[PDB]
């Protein structure tokens, strides 16, 4: 039966990847990697996660199965995370968590359940939108639409676009919001446009579906869900995919949590049971290991308040290096304005350049990058800043 | 929109687990757990996987994520578990294998390749099989039927029923078979019924889907790989979906395998290519953690050997509590014929109780076991033995 079965196309950075390691040239540079990168160019493990790993090795006694949803310590955690310590939510019970493979398989189940249970056909996305949204929702039979979100010209969240192309969606219809370092434009609406944008909301009847993958990466953990705690104010339901894979450096752990809110707890139980039925019909229950680790920190003073302090370590570099950026190329000389990295937040960022410019990039210098220009900040370390700004002035 | 969400039903295993905890007799004893407990009654975790875990915490230096389809060593070692180490397939390269969230993770990763990629509808199931095979194919999109297998009058495989309801499935139809250790029944075909068995499919076509979750629980690693060996050698395509929960103890790691097999490497390579869209379309990329524990136990022979032991004295405690029950039972005298309990593989039989007999031994008695008779043998200990015998003469 596979005789005639056509091959999936080469998905976009594991094709760069192959490109660079097959690269002979000494100061080659890769900036399309989608993970974080230390001084040193390594994704390492934390140390507050080395340190609840060997906890997990002298404490556990068994590996039996845990239960649909997870592990009860991770559910309580991520909420307060997400909502805030005294939050109404949490104390009217209504949110209920499911630990899930990673942020993606949070998505899976929500859009494994929404088709089952509720009547959405329809999904909007930003454009643009990091990248595989759309075979998610798509897999699950779920039409996925785009609204306009940038303003290449300005470098700017273009909130009159926004707004404008979210009036087509219906009621009913779920409406996609990346929580904060929007991928891949690192632009995110001002607090005050997430209040507007809860109001709207509200009034048309949408389903909001937070993607929320770098909390700590934009100001701070608090500062990073005010956008959804503003919604979830305003909401009496919504639903949020988040995941571990990036602030705890857990990527090939598979932690995440699809969070589910509803107006009170008899229908969050009632909506949780169907989520669970979701899962079962997946994976059955998720792995524990990344999220033990991560109960085991955020419930001890010691290991979360390490944690913290390696979270603003990482998210410190990742403003430096975009301040870096704009100034070796000002001293580079050429006709930047680039002025807008510096007010872009998280590792991703747009930097302006043509498809023949990165193409060129890669050919005659050994710098990487995607085709659409975008660039990962974790790549650049001091080290490499200046070689990568003499390539970029040379081709503008 | 979850205002009129109806609710799942609770499923059976945790739904006895509630009542049973919720029971205050002493002597209570559960027998419808679905996981290995060894004679004090826990699923500890082996020596050699804690073993494993002190090697990766000393040696991981990044917890990047691993590729789609996981880490190349694992892959290398569940082929040459499956096929033997000196395999046409192998050598050939016609099997490739994605590392995925346990058995349920790579039967539900083959639903949804195979209704995305190919014409099959309908997928054939034993009747009785164990539990959400359904829900797995159905979630995808595909219809499931079931063809005969048990005798309960024999306590048998009833074969001819089996091949006489196989023979209305059409070509192109998935026939899903167990490795060994049917669960629930625990009978197991013969090499020789499994090759007729082989032999009628290739003659109609049914693409086999084998589910290999015991491997080493029925004789050993080898003699239970014997039957898919015997379809391998006879099929140009099939797909096998494997399970570490049991035989490593990592049920809650969420650690197997979908190894799909077609007639050469080229054909191999396009259609696992498109399994791997189907992952990045669910969760992206695999757990790390438990298949690393087993690709470090597999390639170490020191590990290896103690893993091999460990699988050993599980399959043989099973083995004995088998003959301790129908010795017992015969000890404590009723009208027994037990003996097909010898004679079946495994940690489940059916015991042969009814429904009623069940409900009895649970409120009269405090013996927990699942309204079909089933029963899972590693649930006893020669200190339970004496009072779950005892019960159980008391309601024949
Ligand atoms: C990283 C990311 C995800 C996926 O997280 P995983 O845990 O790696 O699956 C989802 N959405 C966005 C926007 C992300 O950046
Ligand atoms: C245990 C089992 C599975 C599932 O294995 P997991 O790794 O726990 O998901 C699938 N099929 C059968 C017959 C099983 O016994």
């Amino acid at each position: 039966m596979f005789e005639n079965i056509t091959a999936a196309p080469a998905d976009p950075i594991l094709g760069l990847a192959d490109l660079f390691r097959a690269d002979e040239r000494p100061g080659k540079i890769n900036l399309g990697i989608g993970v974080y990168k230390d001084e040193t160019g390594k994704t390492p493990v934390l140390t507050s996660v080395k340190k609840a790993e060997q906890y997990l090795l002298e404490n556990e006694t068994t590996k039996n199965y845990l239960g649909i949803d997870g592990i009860p310590e991770f559910g309580r955690c991520t909420q307060e995370l997400l909502f805030g310590k005294g939050s109404a939510l949490i104390n009217d019970k209504r949110a209920r968590t499911a630990q899930t493979p990673g942020g993606t398989g949070a998505l899976r189940v929500a859009a494994d359940f929404l088709a089952k249970n509720t009547s959405v056909k329809r999904v909007w996305v930003s454009n643009p939108s990091w990248p595989n949204h759309k075979s998610v929702f798509n897999s699950a039979g779920l039409e996925v639409r785009e609204y306009a979100y940038y303003d290449a010209e300005n470098h700017t969240l273009d909130f009159d676009a926004l707004i404008n192309s979210l009036n087509e969606a219906q009621a009913g219809d779920v409406v996609l919001f990346h929580g904060c370092c929007h991928a891949p434009t690192g632009i995110d609406p001002t607090l005050e446009q997430w209040q507007t944008l809860a109001q709207l909301s509200v009034e048309k009847g949408w389903l909001p579906l937070f993607d929320f993958a770098y909390q700590g990466f934009a100001r701070g953990l608090e500062e990073d869900a005010e956008g959804l705690r503003a919604f979830a104010a305003m909401h009496k339901e919504l639903i949020v995919a988040s995941s571990y894979s990036k602030n705890f450096g857990l990527y090939n752990e598979r932690v995440g949590a699809c969070t589910l809110v509803a107006a009170d707890s008899e229908t969050v139980d009632r909506a949780f049971s169907q989520m669970k039925a979701a899962i079962l019909a997946n994976y059955s229950n998720p792995p524990a290991h990344g999220a033990s680790v991560v109960a085991t920190i955020l419930s001890n003073d010691a290991l979360r308040a390490i944690w913290e302090q390696e979270l603003t370590d990482m998210r410190q570099r990742i403003q430096r290096m975009r301040q870096l950026f704009v100034n070796t190329l000002q001293e580079k000389g050429a006709n930047r304005d680039f002025s807008f990295i510096i007010k872009q937040n998280g590792m991703f960022s747009f930097s302006g350049l043509t498809k023949e410019q990165v193409l060129r990039l890669r050919e005659e210098f050994g710098v990487y990058a995607v085709a659409s220009g975008r660039v990962n900040v974790a790549g650049m370390t001091p080290d490499n800043m200046a070689p990568l700004c003499e390539a970029i002035v040379a081709v503008l």
